Parts: C-alpha cells; structure tokens; sequence
C-alpha cells in the first residue's frame, strides 16, 4: 500500500482487504464484495458443514461480487425483467461461500447496527449480488452497515440423509450462522456494532430468519428479526427426517448411485449439473410452492418441528417484525396450473381451478380439497372466471405465506414476542408482471432496500419518498426494536401486534393505516381446521 | 235466521257465525267435522270421512285442539301462551274452519289454507295469531284452516304395519283438502284455485303434500314460511321411527298388532309423558314423532325428491325470518334466557353446538365452531350468542329453506324468496332474540288491523302490504300488483341470480344470496364430512 485509498483498507481475522468506494445518489458509500467466510465447500466438502476460512496471504481484492452458489436456472420467460432479476447475475459454482459488506464513506467512528440480509428463492436458488439486494442506499441514506452472504442451495445445501456422518442436513443452513460468526468477530473491523446485529430476509430467506430464531447455537448470533413473506412453519419450509432421505436416495438412484457413506461418496463423483438436472424429479406429487431440499427436521439444528417450537417456546426477549405482500400467490398460477401465463389474462374455468388446488395443496386428500374449494368460490358466481383466477392466487398465497404468518406472528406474542406487523400494498409503478397480478411475492424488496433512490430507474416521485420511509421504519427496528420513529410522534404509529387487538399497518403511498386481523376467518380454515382434517 | 250463515255441505247443514272485523263483517263456520273421530281403535290409523249429519249442526265455535304435549318453560308469558292451546285437549280433534267475506263472495274466491306448525307435536287452528277475519274482510279471501293429529297420535309409526303405519297427521291435513275440493264451492270459495300456505312444521308439511303425489290434485300453489320437507328435523327414517315408537311402548308397559293394541289401551296423557324421552341424543329443535319416509306417502326421502322431481308448473313462495334460531336457545343451551341478555362464554359455545347438532362427530362439530366464532373476536359473549343463534336458525331454517328455493328454480318451478325483517313493536320476547320464528305470522294474518293490539300505523300498512302479496301470490302464482306498478318488483327467485326481497318496513329491497357461503358449507360440505365420520 501507500498509493491507495486509505478509507478501503481493512483487517479482518483471515487477513487484509481492499473493498471498493461506490457511488450512491446522495455521496459514496464503502463496500466489501466477496469476502471469502468459509474454506470452499468442493469436492470430499460437498454435503458437509462449512469449515471456517483459513487465514490468507497479502491484500485480497474484494471489489466484485464472488460466484453464485450452483443453482437450478428458471426457464420461465427468457430476456424477461420480471424473471431475469432474479437469476444467478455472476458464475455459478459450488466455490461460492463468499459474504458483502456495505458500510458508509468515511465509516462511521461511533459503531453503528447492523443489517444481515439473507436471500430467498425456495432454498434452491438465489445470490446475495442481485441488483434488488444492492445494500449501497441503506448505507448511505440511513448510515447502515449491511451485510449479506451467499449459502449453498438445492442439493448441495439441503441434501440429507439424516443421521449419516458425510451428509447431515442443514449445510445451507450452517453457512447462515458461519457468516453470522464471521459478523461477530469482524463486523467492529467496518465500524459495525456486533452487540446490535438485525436479520432481514424475505420467502426461504425469512423462513431462514426464523430457523436462526428457533436454533439455540444461533440465538447468541443477533439481537433483532425481520420475516418478510415467509416463516420456518408452513408446508414447504422444512421436510421430516424420512422425507429428506427418500428425496436423496431417489436423487442418487437418478443420477446413477443406487450405507449412507457409499452413497455419497458416490453423488459427490457426480458433476454439479447432474445433481441439479434430476433436482425436480424427487418430490412426492405434482406440486408448486414445494421444493425438493429444504431444511431438515434433524433433532439437531431444529430439535423439533418449527410448529411445535413456536407452540412452546419462551420468546420475551425477541423482538420480531413480520408482513406479506398483498398478493402472495399470483406468481406461482404461470409456473404450474393449466389455464395460467403471464402473456393472457389468466381467466380460468371452474375445471382449472379445482385441478389448481389439488396442485396447490399437494398434501391435501379429496376431502380436504373439497373443503379448500368450498371456502374459497364464491357461490354466487361459482363459475366467474375471474373471481377463480383471483380465488387460486389466494389459495396458494393463503396456505404458504400469509396463513403461516399470521401463525407464527400469534404464536410469538402469545409467549412474550414484541410483534409488529405489515401488508406491503403498493404496485411498482416499473413492475413489468401484468396487472392481474397485483403485488406479488417479492416485490417489496426494491422499496426495502431504497432502489427508487437510484434516478436511472424511473421511480416516480413518491415512489422515492415511500422508499425512504420504509428504509426508515426497517433501520429504526434494526436500531430499537421498534419500527416507529420517536420525535415524530405525531405521525402515525405502528402498534405491535398482539392476540387481543390483532393490528397491523398498511405499507403504501398513504400514511401508516392500522388494521384488525391478519385474515383472520381464512386463516382459522388453514391453521385451525384443516390439520385436524388431513389428521382423518 | 241469517241466510249468510246457512250452508249446505255433502254432510249436511252447517249454521255459521257473524263476525266483527275493523272493517266490516265477515261469516265463519267453525269446528266443521272434516273426519270420523280418529279415537279408540282409530288411534295411530288414517283418517275416515265424517258420515253426514241430521239437522243444523252448530260451526259456530271452535272446537277441541288435538291432543298434545303442553309447553311449561315460561307459565302465564305472552310469548310462550300465545302458541299453548286454546280449548280443551282432545284426541277428538279433526275439525276446519272457513271465513269468507259477509255476504258470500258473488264469483268464485281464490282459497288459502293455512296448515300450523309446532314441531308435529303441538299446534291448534284456534290460536289467535291464525285468525282468518282480517284476510277474509280486507282482501275477500276464503281461508280454510284445519286441526290435524301430532305427537304420537299423528306420527306414531310401526312401517309396514297395518294398525300404525305412520303419517296419520299428514293424511288429516289431506282429508281436510280433500274436504275442501268437495264443498268449498258452496262458500263461494274456487276448488280451482287453491293456496297452502304453512309456517315451521306447518311449512314441512305444505313441502310434503308437494312431494305426494295424491295430494297434487287438491292445491295449485304453496308458500312455505321457515320450514321445509328436507332438513334435519321434517323426517325419520322407517327405522327411526320403528325404534322410537318400539322404546315409547316399552316406557310406557307395552309383534305389530299386539304393541299397537296395547298402545291404543292407554289414556291420552301417558302416552305425551313419555313422548320426549326416545329422542336418540341430548338436542333441541328435534322432535320424537314427525312424518316418517314410509315409501308410500314419502316415496322417498325428501332430499331425494326434490332432487329429482319435476316441478314445471308449481309456483312456491318461501322465506326464513331474520333470526330463526334465536327462540329455541332457551329450551336446551345452558346460559339462554328470556330474561337476561343471555351473554354466553365459549364453552358455553362449544357445548351448544353438540346440543344443536346432534347429529355431529366431534370434527364436524369442529367445523361448526371454526365457521361460525368470530375470530376478531373470539371469546366475547355477545357474538358468541349471536353465533349460537345463527347455528340453529341456518342449520334446522335457513339452509334447508335456500337448498329447497335453489333445487325447485332448477327444476322448473316459478320461485319467489323473502327475508321477514320486521321486529314487532308489541313484541314479548328481548331484544337481542331480534325477529324469533314464528313473528312473521301476525302481520301475514293482518293482526295489527285490530285497533285493541297497539301496533303503530306503519304496522298496519306494512300488514296490508304482506296481505297483498300473500294474496296476490294466492290468486295468481305471483306476489306483484297486476296493475299497481312502481319499481322494486319482487323478482322470481332463481338458481343464476339467486334473487330475494327484504320485507319490512321499507319498500321492498332485492338481495343475492341467501347466505350462500354458509348455506354451502351446511349444504354441500357437511354432508361430505359426516359421511366420512
Ligand atoms: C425470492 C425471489 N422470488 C420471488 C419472486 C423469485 C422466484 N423464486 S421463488 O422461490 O419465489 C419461486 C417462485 C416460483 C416457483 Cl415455481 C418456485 C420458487
Ligand atoms: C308454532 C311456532 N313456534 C314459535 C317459535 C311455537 C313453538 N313450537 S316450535 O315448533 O317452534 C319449537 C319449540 C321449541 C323447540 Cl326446542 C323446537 C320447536
Ligand atoms: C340468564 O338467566 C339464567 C337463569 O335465569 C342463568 O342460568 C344465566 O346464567 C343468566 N345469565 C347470566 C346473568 O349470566
Ligand atoms: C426509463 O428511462 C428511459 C425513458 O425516459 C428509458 O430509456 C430507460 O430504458 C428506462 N429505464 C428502465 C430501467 O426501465
């Protein structure tokens, strides 16, 4: 050195780092891309639990994003926005265990909260490098250190069979907490505050959040937790012990490896593009909303079902902010269910729909589906074509997201949770998804992490302004526990949210409105009701 | 000797009475004898005409009610009196009653005849809220209505047997039609043009001689108010039957012949002391002897046959009030009373479903409660009654009554529905219990009419509007003016729109849907969930 920025130097326990200074629209912010946190997960390491990155030599170059984790690519309209944000944006590799950091330019002197971002995308896919994940404006606008890490999917992440010494379950999971530990020893290096860490992720990333919450190892790793549109509980999150090892020895048997040890070391000959070319073809019926490896029930990261864990546990010192999008189910209707496509109207006939919730609700017998049907048509216009492409939407959003939600968000307060609770109900005025399907799953995201703030995007005007307020409401939970903003308490408030009142806000372009009741009948019908019902 | 008041009927002279109405004087002939006195060895068998008499015989009062059980819950109440009978008890019971305009109408009248409820185990055609001078005077109709056996003398069934073969009571009510095809002409009433109309059991009843055959040449049209010939209650399988009547013998000392010999040994009143104990579980809005789906009278069950029937020239006019269960939570519920606000807790809740769904498992008593708590607000009392009220009403009312409505539209029947939304002003019971079954019947009679009752004005108007449509429905098979224009008319219910008016004291107001949400819960997936259970 010598010659260098001074401000872009850093140490960290492994060794020294050159981060980059970007641009944000309102001054330059620090970053920290590719920080390796972990010895590569290659070769005899497929499979296993991460092992912490041993020390290197000289100053590593962390001014790019590293690789993606390898990963099954949608095929699901080519060259099209909607789709295309959020696949893999950098090379796909199973030597992928590399974390980020954004900090402010100069970092903060005072040591500032500190913002973990963990990724969605079903536990089968997913980078920390999308532009949607850009962590450069909740850096510079709310002076924010944000971190956020890649962690392996699909097989190479979820892939147990249970019990065995060479393929344990979970690693997806177990790289999670190791950039977790990587914060805590390191984080005070960028001027972070290691004593205020927030977790922030959305669908498999929230229901990571959650695991992280109902994992003892991990609870000394953060203070704060932020779920958006998905939880730990629910039907697609995790798999029992049987189902995982059912998954993977049909997986091995597709790809040529008919003892657990013989096994596996015979999937880890396999290339990484045969694992994930046969990755679809385990589950048990034809389905959306389910993925083939998930976390694992394994009685050691989860020592129980996450129902039965959030139905007895203490949690008086966790404060939790949760929410949904308003339209949970809509992107789910293209990718299975006869009848739907981005490119028409979507319009679908009785037949459609009764064949969509059999494929919606996969679990479901003749008489639980019956009983799905008959909540949710509207017999008074039993056969409308649109009321049942809006009835199928909410089917799939209902039973995966929204019903889990308001679940664990009544579950939490009930045993000492501080709750606050959400709908995110603004459209995107860029969104290139038809209109029919409303707000989908994921996006809030870009308003999260303060896209509209970047001119070239074509925001409109309170769209920037609706930005800033919830990159407010985000840092001032990260910061307190408590999304709301003193001295300005004449704005209005956001309550927490408990069993007696059941309030929530609206997140759109008007001021914070508090409503009762996260779905409160429907969701009886799927939380209540209908686990009695499969149990028959 | 008043002219007016001398009929000649095929069983000889009758002399009737001149009565007083607010606007005029109307001719009644009660306590005309429609049937031998079913007595003796007639007990539990069907009816027999009546043989002709000598002389004039007197129709000027009402006579005996037919035996039955007497309700004790609230002793000397308006509320409860009001349905208790009103002359001595008496298995010598099968009398009618006619009022028709004074003089005697110059063309031939369209009939209404009014058959009452009261679960098959009680009811009288001499109550006052069925009194037919107000019809008769105000819209010259003639209305016909008759006593008919209940309790054990009128559903007592032994299937197959000879001696009690069930359903005596439904007969009574055919014999009186019957009656009425063969004489009504000489009261200036149309044989051609005759309208049942019934309430409750009443209503079932009315739904049952649609569904028999022999009945179809003895009326044109129907209105069935809060009740229907399908449902949880109307009907007992032959088996059912057979057990019940088979456990009454036992409780009271008693081969077919021999049992039923033994039966008809015993007094009146032994028989109703024991007729509420052979009900197979704890309920309410369940009751012992009913019409029995014999396969003669009842072909068939009545679900079945309103499925399948043809009903192209049928007109029906069906209606639930706006509280139907809220009567019957006091004579079973614990925490239910007349006399405080009746404020339940959630087991409370829990333990009165199991009561007004007898038939339930434990996982569709489940889906009862999931359905109806409101999971806003799931412990608080007053929704919880609310709740426990729309239970009963929806699942023994207003369900069957809208499966009913949907399956006649679809087979061909011209349908008309109402929701009678009305609190009577001179109402007994409290509030909270809103507009209980059975409160509609006083303004379809025309009762505020009578200046010594206190209804308000508007009261009386809106009686006038219901007598209209009533009759009007009666005379032609649609309840609208044929003349006296003005948007909202009352649209024909039909299984598309599924179209119905609020009647209060508003103009008419057209709905959709008849609770349809609930309704296909208790119509289409209940019964799914039970047969698997
Ligand atoms: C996390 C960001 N995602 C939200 C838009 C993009 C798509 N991934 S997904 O997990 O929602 C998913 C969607 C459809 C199917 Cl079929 C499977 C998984
Ligand atoms: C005739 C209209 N009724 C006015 C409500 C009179 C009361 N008898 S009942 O049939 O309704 C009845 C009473 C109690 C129970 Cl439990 C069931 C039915
Ligand atoms: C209403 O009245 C009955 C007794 O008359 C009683 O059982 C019920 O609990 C009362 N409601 C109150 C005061 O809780
Ligand atoms: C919006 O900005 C301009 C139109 O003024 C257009 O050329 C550009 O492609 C748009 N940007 C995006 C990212 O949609």
């Amino acid at each position: 050195e010598g010659r260098e920025d001074p401000q872009l130097l850093v140490r960290v326990r492994g060794g020294q780092l050159r981060g980059i200074r970007l641009k944000a629209p309102g001054g330059p912010v620090s970053a920290f891309l590719g920080i390796p946190f972990a010895e590569p997960p290659v070769g005899s390491r497929r499979f296993m639990p991460p092992e912490p990155k041993r020390p290197w030599s000289g100053v590593l170059d962390a001014t790019t994003f590293q690789n993606v984790c390898y990963q099954y690519v949608d095929t699901l309209y080519p060259g099209f926005e909607g789709t295309e944000m959020w696949n893999p944006n950098r090379e796909l590799s199973e030597d992928c265990l590399y974390l980020n950091v954004w900090t402010p330019y100069p970092r903060p002197a005072s040591p500032t909260p500190v913002l973990i971002w963990i990724y969605g995308g079903g536990f089968y896919s997913g980078a920390a490098s999308l532009d949607v994940y850009d962590g450069r404006f909740l850096a510079q606008v709310e002076g924010a250190v944000l971190v956020s890490m890649n962690y392996r999917v699909g097989t190479f992440g979820f892939l147990a069979l249970p019990g065995s010494r060479e393929a344990p379950g979970n690693v997806g999971l177990l790289d999670q907490r190791l950039a977790l530990q990587w914060v805590q020893e390191n984080i005070a290096a960028f001027g972070g505050d290691p004593m205020s860490v927030t977790l922030f992720g959305e669908s498999a990333g929230a229901a990571s959040v959650g695991m992280h919450i109902l994992s003892l190892p991990s609870r000394s790793l953060f203070h704060r937790a932020v779920l958006q549109s998905g939880t730990p509980n629910g039907p697609w999150a995790t798999v029992s012990a049987g189902e995982a090892r059912r998954r993977a020895t049909l997986l091995a048997r597709l790809v040529g490896c008919p003892n657990d040890t013989e096994l596996i070391a015979c999937l880890r000959t396999r290339p990484a593009q045969d694992l994930v070319d046969h990755e679809w073809h385990v589950l048990p019926q034809e389905s959306i909303f389910r993925f083939s490896f998930v976390p694992v029930v394994d009685g050691d990261f989860l020592s129980d079902t996450p129902e039965a864990l959030i139905n007895t546990g203490d949690f008086q010192d966790l404060q939790v902010l949760v929410g949904v999008v308003k339209d949970e189910g809509s992107y789910f209707l293209v990718y299975g269910v006869p009848g739907f496509s981005k490119d028409n109207e979507s319009l679908i006939s009785r037949a459609q729909f009764l064949a969509g919730v059999r494929i919606g609700v996969p679990q479901a017998s003749d008489l639980a589906a019956e009983a799905v049907v008959l909540h949710y048509t509207d017999w008074l216009h039993p056969e409308d074509p649109t009321h049942l492409r809006d009835a199928m939407s909410a089917v799939v959003g209902d039973h995966n997201v929204v019903c889990p939600v308001a679940q664990l968000a009544g579950r939490l307060a009930a045993q000492g949770a501080r709750v606050y609770a959400y709908i995110f109900e603004h459209r995107a005025s860029t969104l290139t998804w038809p209109l029919w399907m409303g707000v989908p799953h994921g996006y809030e995201i870009e308003f999260i992490f303060g896209l509209p703030l970047d001119p070239s995007l074509n925001y409109t005007t309170e769209e920037r302004i609706f930005a800033q307020r919830l990159m407010k409401y985000w840092t001032n939970f990260a910061r307190t526990g408590d999304p709301n903003d003193p001295r300005d308490s004449k704005s209005p408030q956001w309550p927490p949210y408990t069993t007696a009142a059941q309030q929530y806000v609206s997140l759109n372009l008007k001021p914070l409105e508090v409503r009762r009741g996260l779905r409160a009948q429907t969701c009886a019908f799927w939380n209540r009701f209908l686990p009695k019902l499969l149990s028959a």
